[PDB]
DNA sequence: GAGGCCGCCTGC
DNA sequence: GCAGGTGGCCTC
């Protein structure tokens, strides 16, 4: 009933190979297509596609399978065309009695004419599926949620009868991941020392740079022990009442639980022990490098990274032996003197480059200069933004050297302003994209306007945001949610990029797109992209793990044409408060992540409030004055970053809403100490600049869940505050410094910490919002010191702006281009990423 | 036009 | 229970 086909063609110990085989009607040679019944008989059907064949002496026929992956098993879900699937790394010998069926299963290869044949509809791209047999045409990763081009590994010529591509490459992968030594340099009594080894693809040789943990190794400077602020010291509870509703200790805005970036060491000596008989034990590998100080790190603590560039180091003389395996990851650092370039040019000419110009002394205290033996394109995307803004994210991908946005969609005028004063030479569209990509479908050449309307093969990179008003709840869909969906800009967006078919496409949006709709959102919009045949993941970004003072989470899904790389994310530059950093995303209950792996630490150090914006001149509240003196020279690099390097003499922008007399109260009796809001109010009748008063909070009911003071006044400010009592419109009080609605709901909105809060200058921004308000949802928007709301220029600084981004508008329009741009740092570590792919193009 | 006011859901 | 994430709507 199952029989070979011939003689074996090789025989190695107790395996006996052959090239077909033949079960009950049917022959069966390699590279055939078969299923295979799972131990659950409700569980669908597995297919792979045989390797190998042959028999093992003790236990019977065998042949080798290469799973395929159900794309319903994909991320896509229910959502997958119910006939595709993925080539997978996985498979396992088996049986030949477990084959139930030959299966024919196509590889749909996209045309030589891929580009040109975007065009259909919405309904195709959702729910359309191909209609024939099974087809595969993306192999998937299952870990980062990524659909790619399928690999093209070549057979051997004595392991090609037997050969699996699912092997291979896991035997490559397994290979990198162990680390091994390289030339031999020279033989010591009790070590050998080599001159190179590898790690994760890493060449790392004697001199090079590493980055290691931080507990890879100290400093002899004695690190000074600081000491925690003691337990809270009791308040007078009578002046100040709402101070209870602070006994969380935590701070929103603080660094103290930030992580310490990497150790930076030269390789002095890579190594390996010998074992007893002389020879090296290569399993053991060991490196011997020279401590780097960064400046935070010499007797002078903290302050001394205020004005030093983020990528100065110190050259010292202290040694620390660690082990290989220790190794992040490789980096330059360089003599300044001996740089060919200037320093700024090197700093910005790549990846992980730091550069020392003295030396430093623990023992001494002291600046010397090193030792001697201490020393030794391509054309740009033509880019389509749709709703740009004013250019946060085309400006990002521009510094990254990757795009020139030669068209954006925005609808809001003054936005559309902004982005034309930054951007001459791009044509800036202002109508609905709908009817745009209507117009270009139907033939038309120029919009109303008289502007020339992109074709296909003019637009190369397609970026944007899509809002997602409507649909952006977790509820599952149903029929008015998802026609309110299907009609979305989101939808719109996808067609633009079934359309033009672009080289590279980008969709950010907030972090919750990944959930919207039970993950429906992300589904549907995936399963778009793999219609289209693109290559295609998504993953979250933390925008200031890439070098702004500000937790701003935000998804990117991301898009590569058939031909090209699909890009990685953008591995973290700057450390971050980890608890603004969880980046996981949840899909049917599966758990993806990205390709990042610098979770831990960092190569730079955080950036602060106080390298965003110490060098701003104080102004009051309601400062209006566009055009203002600096006062002095940058004091941060991120200052001299965003300053730039033409000198300028007019700083714009820095103006700030003129809040209300009784709100400008409040803020200036807010405290200046770190996590300070309006809890901390005192409970006082003031005088306004405009001869108003404001009274007392009087407290009227008695909270049985809070209690009383120390003094015993009730803690109640409406008869709410009892079981099931609704409030009495007598009891509201109006003109109340402290404001009444705050204590009013705050036993159920976390006591409305943050509400008229001051930003901390060793601390970061909460998310830069498009109307910072004092009592709006995110309202920790008061300076660290001035008695006033954070300046349109403050809040550019935390978007990560050059000072030069000329806005547009009144100071409302202002904030609300600052706030919802994407930070443009990220917007070119995404571009960085975009470009390892273009510069690797086959 | 500007300020007071403040639900519902999720991950832990 | 705590922290985070989403602005909009009466009202004068
Ligand atoms: C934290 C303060 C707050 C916010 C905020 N940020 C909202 S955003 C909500 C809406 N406003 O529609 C919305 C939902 C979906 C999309 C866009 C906006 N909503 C709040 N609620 C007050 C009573 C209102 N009827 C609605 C619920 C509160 C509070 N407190
Ligand atoms: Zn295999
Ligand atoms: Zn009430």
């Amino acid at each position: 009933r199952i029989s070979w086909v011939g003689e074996a063609v090789k025989t190695d110990g107790k395996k006996s190979y052959y090239k077909k085989v033949c079960i009950d009607a049917e022959t069966l040679e390699v590279g055939d297509c078969v299923s295979v019944i799972p131990d659950d008989s409700s569980k669908p059907l597995y297919l792979a596609r045989v390797t190998a064949l042959w028999e093992d002496s003790s236990n019977g026929q065998m042949f080798h399978a290469h799973w395929f992956c159900a794309g319903t098993d994909t991320v896509l879900g229910a959502t997958s065309d119910p006939l595709e699937l993925f080539l997978v790394d996985e498979c396992e010998d088996m049986q030949l009695s477990y084959i139930h069926s030959k299966v024919k299963v196509i590889y749909k290869a996209p045309s030589e004419n891929w580009a040109m044949e975007g065009g259909m509809d919405p309904e195709s791209l959702l729910e359309g599926d191909d209609g024939k047999t099974y087809f595969y045409q993306l192999w998937y990763d299952q870990d980062y949620a990524r659909f790619e081009s399928p690999p093209k590994t070549q057979p051997t010529e004595d392991n090609k009868f037997k050969f699996c591509v699912s092997c291979a490459r896991l035997a490559e992968m397994r290979q990198k991941e162990i680390p091994r030594v390289l030339e031999q340099l020279e033989d010591l009594d009790s070590r050998v020392l080599y001159y190179s080894a590898t790690k994760n693809g890493i060449l790392y040789r004697v001199g090079d740079g590493v980055y290691l943990p931080p507990e890879a190794f100290t400093f002899n400077i004695k690190l000074s022990s600081p000491v925690k602020r003691p337990r809270k010291e009791p308040v007078d509870e009578d002046l100040y009442p709402e101070h209870y509703r602070k006994y969380s200790d935590y701070i929103k805005g603080s660094n103290l639980d930030a992580p310490e970036p990497y150790r930076i060491g030269r390789i002095k000596e890579i190594f390996c022990p010998k074992k007893s008989n002389g020879r090296p034990n290569e399993t053991d590998i060991k490196i011997r490098v020279n401590k780097f100080y960064r400046p935070e790190n010499t007797h002078k603590s903290t302050p001394a990274s205020y004005h030093a560039d983020i990528n100065l180091l110190y050259w010292s003389d202290e040694e620390a032996v660690v082990d290989f395996k220790a190794v992040q990851g490789r980096c330059t650092v360089e003599y300044g003197e001996d740089l060919p370039e200037c320093v700024q040019v090197y700093s910005m000419g790549g990846p992980n480059r730091f550069y020392f110009l003295e030396a430093y002394n623990a023992k001494s205290k002291s600046f010397e200069d090193p030792p001697n033996h201490a020393r030794s394109k391509l054309p740009k995307l033509r880019t389509l933004d749709v709703f740009s803004g004013c250019g946060g994210l085309s400006e990002g991908f521009h510094q990254a050297g990757i795009s020139d946005t030669l068209w954006a969609i925005e609808m809001w005028d003054p936005a559309a302003q902004a982005f034309r004063l930054n951007n001459p030479g791009s044509t800036v569209f202002t109508e609905d994209c709908n009817i745009l990509l209507k117009l270009v479908m139907a033939g038309e050449t120029t919009n109303s306007r008289g502007q020339r309307l992109p074709q296909k093969g003019d637009v190369e990179m397609l970026c944007g945001g899509p809002p997602c008003q409507g649909f952006s709840g977790m509820n599952r869909f149903n029929s008015r949610t998802y026609s309110k969906f299907k009609n979305s800009l989101v939808v719109s967006f996808l067609s633009y990029c079934d359309y033009y078919r672009p080289r590279f496409f980008l969709l950010e949006n907030v972090r919750n797109f990944v959930s919207f709709k039970r993950s429906m959102v992300l589904k549907l919009t995936l399963r778009c992209l793999v219609r289209m045949g693109y290559q295609c993941t998504f993953g979250v970004l933390q925008a200031g793990q890439y070098g702004v003072a500000q937790t701003r989470r935000r998804a990117i899904i991301l898009a590569a044409a058939p031909g090209e790389k699909l890009p990685l994310f953008p591995e973290p530059l700057h450390v971050f408060a980890p608890r603004a950093c969880q980046l996981s995303v949840v899909v049917d209950d599966k758990k993806f992540v990205s390709n990042i792996t610098r979770l831990s630490s960092g190569p730079f150090r955080t950036i602060t409030v106080r390298d965003t914006m110490s060098d701003l001149p104080e102004v009051r509240n309601g400062a209006s004055a566009l055009e203002i003196s600096y006062n002095g020279e940058p004091q941060s690099w991120f200052q001299r970053q965003l300053r730039g390097a033409q000198y300028q003499p007019i700083l714009r922008d820095h103006i700030c809403k003129d809040m209300s007399a009784l709100v400008a109260a409040r803020m200036r009796h807010i405290p200046l100490a770190p996590g300070s809001d309006w809890r901390d109010l005192p409970n006082i009748e003031v005088r306004l600049s405009d001869g108003t008063m404001a009274r007392k909070l009087r407290y009227t009911h008695h909270d049985r869940k809070n209690g009383r003071s120390s003094s015993g006044a009730l803690r109640g400010v409406c008869s709410c505050v009892e079981a099931g009592k609704a409030c009495d419109p007598a009891a509201r009080q109006f003109n109340t410094l402290i404001p009444w609605c705050l204590p009013h709901t705050g036993n159920r909105h976390n006591h409305w910490a943050g509400l008229y809060g001051r930003l901390e200058w060793d601390g970061f921004f909460s998310t830069t919002v498009t109307n910072p308000e004092p009592m709006g949802k995110q309202g920790r928007v008061l300076h660290p010191e001035q008695h006033r709301v954070v300046s349109v220029r403050e809040c550019a600084r935390s978007q990560g702006f050059p000072d030069t981004y000329r806005l547009f508008g009144n100071i409302l329009d202002k904030h609300r281009q600052v706030g919802n741009a994407v930070p443009p740092p990220l917007a070119k570590a995404i571009g960085l990423e975009i470009k390892l792919c273009m510069l690797a193009k086959a």
